[PDB]
């Protein structure tokens, strides 16, 4: 169980750090040009922005034609940077507030929030969406992941 349990989510927050290692700086940049991101990214690349606890922009509503808050211009502002992989990587997984995992507590069971169904529409932002679920998990472990007690998984 001891062992067991953090074999279990090493290999799911390493396989979300390694992820970035192969994507690309611009790769992710290139989401801030198009007219707006995908709905299957449009929840995994705010999953990382929620997990820092990020407030949203101030915009003029096109359809309403007054003043309203848009938390969208305040998140692809993150993706056009070249190190905003570099910052989730170094983030300290023990400094991750319930307040964040609640929120996205449904959608870690959602079947648009997963890093094998993000990896059909976004191959790329699959490597996101994989650590917000793997943060959650190595935390998890960590509880007892090495404990080093006895009476305990022993013969």
């Amino acid at each position: 169980g001891s062992q067991a349990d953090l074999a279990e989510a090493l290999p799911l927050l390493e396989a979300a750090l390694k992820a970035l290692d192969t994507l690309k700086p611009a790769d992710i940049t290139e989401v801030k040009g198009m007219k707006s991101p995908p709905a299957g990214v449009r929840r995994v690349l705010e999953a990382i922005c929620i997990m820092k606890g990020v407030k949203p922009a101030r915009v003029k509503d096109t359809a309403s034609g007054r003043m309203v808050d848009d938390y969208w211009e305040a998140s692809k502002k993150m993706l056009m940077e070249f190190d905003f992989l570099d910052s989730l990587r170094k983030f300290d997984k023990d400094h991750i507030p319930p307040e964040v995992i609640v929120k996205i507590r449904p959608f870690a069971q959602d079947p648009e929030f997963q890093p094998k169904v993000i990896e059909k529409q976004s191959v790329a932002c699959a490597g996101l969406c994989s650590w917000v679920i793997a943060l959650e998990k190595y935390d998890k472990v960590i509880k007892e992941v090495e404990p080093k007690r006895q009476k305990l998984r022993e013969a």
